[PDB]
């Protein structure tokens, strides 16, 4: 059984509701247990600025699903939740991304684990640090170092 | 002519020389003029940590080549300079990326301009800021703001 980290984001059609629905669906996956979820953070858009602010979170799961089966399931959840994206780098009702799959490094046709650009994203690293305070990444970097860059972030920690 | 910015990176086979050879090739392109280049910066790898530190720079050119014709020329330079890349996110002799092409937003199968993840890389924004401190990005963000996040960077600015 492996510990995986999933990043969630949305800025369209009631973002908080989209995240709650996605978390419920993830929690119901066969051979998967949702361990904990970070707080929801309202963040400034990365991309064109003429779009709504995003609501972001990171969920921790324990699963027996292989990397590609977990991907299939996350894509199924996005599809059944009616995922819509209005433009590249723009508005989307929901995005589910596998940040980490154990300590494995998977870089193939369908997967990029880890995806290092995501470690430069405040709305990914701050929530991850909240639920995995002493995490050491597959490339040997430590979460406490990575979060330094975002110490002065202006994200709003929502409730609920 | 259009003012374009090109990011340069290398961590193999004498990075400093790979960058000098690339800059020379760029300066020699038809309908193109190399205006200035930033200093070269030695930075920690973004990705696996078992690879050498990278040497990075950003160049400002004025060109009449279309976005795709510029891309073809940059890829031809990479090929003619024997570009080698071991694995995804790994070591490479040279990478030339079009960061900005005027104030245009080009998002197709071959181009991603701007590429917002690059705005999160200390090794692109610090040297970009060095040569264009008044830059206003296509999404209207101002470089003076984007660079604040990298104020405490540990990159080594090299001589000359
Ligand atoms: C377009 C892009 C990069 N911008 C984002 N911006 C923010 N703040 N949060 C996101 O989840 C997010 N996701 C995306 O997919
Ligand atoms: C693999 C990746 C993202 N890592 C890098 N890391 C650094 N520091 N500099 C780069 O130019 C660079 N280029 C790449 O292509």
């Amino acid at each position: 059984m492996i510990t995986a980290y999933i990043a969630l984001g949305s800025n369209l059609n009631t973002p908080v509701e989209q995240l709650h629905a996605a978390l419920k669906a993830i929690s119901q996956l066969s051979n998967t247990h949702l361990v904990t979820t970070s707080s929801f953070y309202k963040s400034k858009p990365l991309g064109p600025q003429d779009q709504p602010d995003y609501v972001n979170a990171v969920a921790k799961i324990e699963t027996e699903l292989s990397p590609l089966k977990l991907l299939d399931e996350l894509q199924r959840i996005e599809n059944e939740q009616g995922r819509v994206r209005l433009r590249r780098w723009g508005e989307r009702t929901l995005d589910l991304d596998i940040l980490l799959y154990g300590n494995e490094i998977i870089q193939n046709e369908r997967l990029t684990i880890p995806h290092y650009d995501m470690h430069n994203r405040e709305f990914v690293i701050v929530p991850l640090f909240e639920i995995a305070s002493d995490l050491v990444l597959p490339n040997s970097q430590i979460i406490t170092e990575l979060v330094k860059q975002f110490a002065d972030h202006k994200m709003i920690k929502l409730n609920p």
